[PDB]
RNA sequence: AUAAACCGACGGUAUUGUUCAGAUCCUGGCUUGCCAACAGGAGUUCCCCGCGCCAGCGGGG
């Protein structure tokens, strides 16, 4: 990578993209190994959405329906439905599949890490 | 001056040892190459040297 890349590419970034970043790193990125864990779904997954002639139309294709969104997942339950970050994950927990929220599953980052504080005006990398 | 530029897939290695292709076998029998025929007209025989020259005679190669 390093001889056949270009530098510099990770100098700034802007919030838009470093929250872009995070969520892939989250979700498709494979890291960082070592004392890090992947999830939900594990590591590499693909994914797969049904395109459409815009954005928009894109992401509404891509959402499910109430009926459906509540028989994939279904609600029983002891289920937490608060994110990683409002309510944490603890240390060494055994957390069952079918405990998972469907919001705190998507939204499943276990990278546990923090956004060192900004700086000014500038280019995005 | 291009997903470009700068840019080895690299180093090490017997395919080795043994082994008759052997024994039997006539290519045999029959065939004219025959018919015709002056070699004679011609003195050119290429190079030098000596002596002759209506002639030619010699000496070398
Ligand atoms: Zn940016």
């Amino acid at each position: 990578c390093a001889f056949v890349n270009q530098p510099g590419q990770g100098e700034a970034l802007c919030g838009g993209c470093t929250a872009i970043a995070l969520f892939n790193q989250a979700n498709q990125a494979p890291g960082f190994g070592g004392g890090f864990k992947s999830g939900l779904r594990g590591g590499t997954p693909v994914t797969t959405f049904v395109r459409g002639i815009d954005l928009r139309s894109t992401v509404l294709l891509n959402v499910l329906t109430l009926p459906r969104l509540q028989k994939q997942f279904p609600n029983e339950s002891h289920t937490e439905n608060q994110p990683t970050w409002i309510k944490p994950i603890k240390s060494n927990e055994s957390i069952p599949a079918s405990s998972i929220g469907f919001v705190r599953g998507l939204f499943w980052q276990p990278a546990h890490i923090e956004l060192c504080d900004p700086i000014g005006i500038g280019k995005c990398s």
